[PDB]
C-alpha cells in the first residue's frame, strides 16, 4: 500500500501527518504544485488540468490511492481524476461535510473557503442534500494588495464581523475551508464564539480507513514542482524534522 | 500645493492619512499600482521603471512633490525619479532612519523589510553611516505556498524566534520595514519584548514639513491601475469612509 497525497502547496503536509500517524506502515509520496501554487483563482478547466497532471505524476509513481488535500481541486477535479486514473481518489470536501452534518445540532452550518471552491458550489450542495442550511462566504485575498500588518488591530476585528456577518449567531458548526489572514481560526472562533470547527484533515484521514491496507515499508517521499523559497523551512516546522524533497521531474 | 503619493497597493493610504491630518488643506492625488502589486520581488530596473511610470502619471497630474511610500521603490528608484521628474521626491527610508537613529540609545537597531529592499542595502547603509549596528532580516513570503492559517499557534511562535533570532536581545529600536504574517507587529513586539518600533508613516509625513506649503482646495483623488477585488472595501476601512477611486488612465 502506497498513498499518494497531492496539493498545491504545503497545506497538505497536515493530512499527510494524520494519515501517517494512523496508517503507521503505509508508504507515502507527496507532490506539491509549488510552481503553480496560487491555484484557487484559476479556472475550473485549469484546476482539472493541473490536477490531472499531478495525479498522473503520482500514478506513475506507483501509488494505490490518490488523496487530493486541496479544496479547489477536490471541488472541480474528482470526477475527471477518477475517470482517468484507474485508482481510488479521495478529496477533502465530502469528509468535511459528513463530519459537519454529524457534529451539527441545528444543521445551520457554514463554510469559509477560497473564492474558486466557494463558487463551485460543491460544499453548499453536499450540505443541503444532507439536510442543512449552508452559510458560505469566500476567503479575502489580501496579501497581494496590502500587507497583513495593515490588517492588524482595529481593522482586523472589523474585517471579520463584516465577513462572518450573516454567520453571526446562526451557525453552530463550521468547515474552515481555507484560512487566510485576518480570518485566522482564533480571530473567527472569537467573533463567532466557541463554535465547532471541523478538522478537515482529521476527518479526511479517518475517511480512508476501509480503502487503505495498513501495510508497506513505512517510507516517505516528498516532491514539489518548484523548490520555492522557504519550502524546506516550512517542511521542517510542520513535520517536526527535515525531510529531503526532490524536484518533480528530477532524477524521476 | 498638491501632494502626489504613490504606492504599489493600499499600504500608502496610511502615510496619506498622516499627511492629510497634518497638512489639512493641501490637495492630494494618490496612485496605487494594483495591476502590478507584487513589487518587492521584481528587479531593481523593474522597480525603477514602474516607479518612473507612476511618478510621471502624478507629475502629469500637476503635483508639486511626489511622496513614494513603498520601501522597495524608495530603495531603488529615488535617484532616477528626482533626475527625471523636475520636482521634489520623498521616500520612506531616510525618515525612518533619522528616527531610528534618534530613538535608539545603544544604536544597535534592526530592519525587517521585503527581500528586495533588504537586498538593496539602503537601510543598512544609511544606518551605519549614522553610527549604528544594523541587524537586518527579510520578510518571509508565505501566503503563496501555504495559507497563513497553517502558521497559527505553535508554528508561528517558532517562525518568529528563528527569524528575529539574531535581533533577540541585541536591539532596542526597530524599523518595521514591512510586516507580513506571522511577523505581525504584536507577534514580534512580544518575542523581542517592548521595543521602540519606528512609525515610518508618522516619520515620513513629518519629514515633509519644510517643503510643503499647507495650502490648497483640500481635495483628495484616489487612482489605482487595477480595480482589484476588495480594494474599495480596504479603502473604506483605512480612511474611515468610502472614497470613490478612478482607474489609472480612465477619463484621465
Amino acid at each position: 500500500m502506497k498513498i499518494g497525497i497531492f496539493d498545491s502547496g504545503v497545506g497538505g503536509l497536515t493530512v499527510l501527518k494524520a494519515i501517517r500517524n494512523r496508517y503507521r506502515k503505509v508508504d507515502i509520496v507527496y507532490l506539491g504544485d509549488t510552481a503553480r501554487v496560487p491555484y484557487g483563482i484559476r479556472s475550473k478547466d485549469t484546476i482539472i488540468r493541473y490536477s490531472l497532471e499531478c495525479a498522473g505524476f503520482l500514478k506513475d509513481k506507483g501509488v494505490d490511492i490518490i488523496v487530493v488535500a486541496c479544496n479547489t481541486a477536490s471541488a472541480y477535479a474528482l470526477e475527471r481524476l477518477k475517470k482517468e486514473i484507474n485508482v481510488p481518489v479521495f478529496g477533502v470536501i465530502e469528509p468535511g461535510v459528513k463530519e459537519a452534518l454529524k457534529k451539527s445540532r441545528n444543521k445551520k452550518i457554514g463554510v469559509i473557503g477560497t473564492p474558486a471552491t466557494v463558487k463551485s458550489g460543491a460544499y453548499q450542495r453536499k450540505l443541503e442534500e444532507g439536510g442543512a442550511d449552508v452559510f458560505a462566504k469566500a476567503c479575502p485575498l489580501f496579501a497581494p494588495l496590502a500587507e497583513e500588518g495593515l490588517l492588524e488591530g482595529e481593522i482586523t476585528r472589523k474585517v471579520v464581523e463584516h465577513y462572518l456577518k450573516e454567520f453571526k449567531g446562526k451557525i453552530d458548526t463550521l468547515i474552515l475551508g481555507c484560512t487566510h489572514y485576518p480570518l485566522l481560526k482564533k480571530e473567527i472562533k472569537k467573533f463567532l464564539g466557541d463554535a465547532e470547527v471541523v478538522d478537515s484533515s482529521e476527518a479526511l484521514s479517518l475517511s480512508l480507513h476501509n480503502f487503505i491496507k495498513d501495510d508497506g515499508s513505512s517510507s516517505l517521499e516528498l516532491f514539489f514542482t518548484d523548490l520555492s523559497p522557504n519550502l524546506q523551512f516550512l517542511i521542517k516546522l510542520i513535520l517536526g524534522r527535515d525531510y529531503p524533497v526532490k524536484l518533480a521531474e528530477g532524477v524521476f
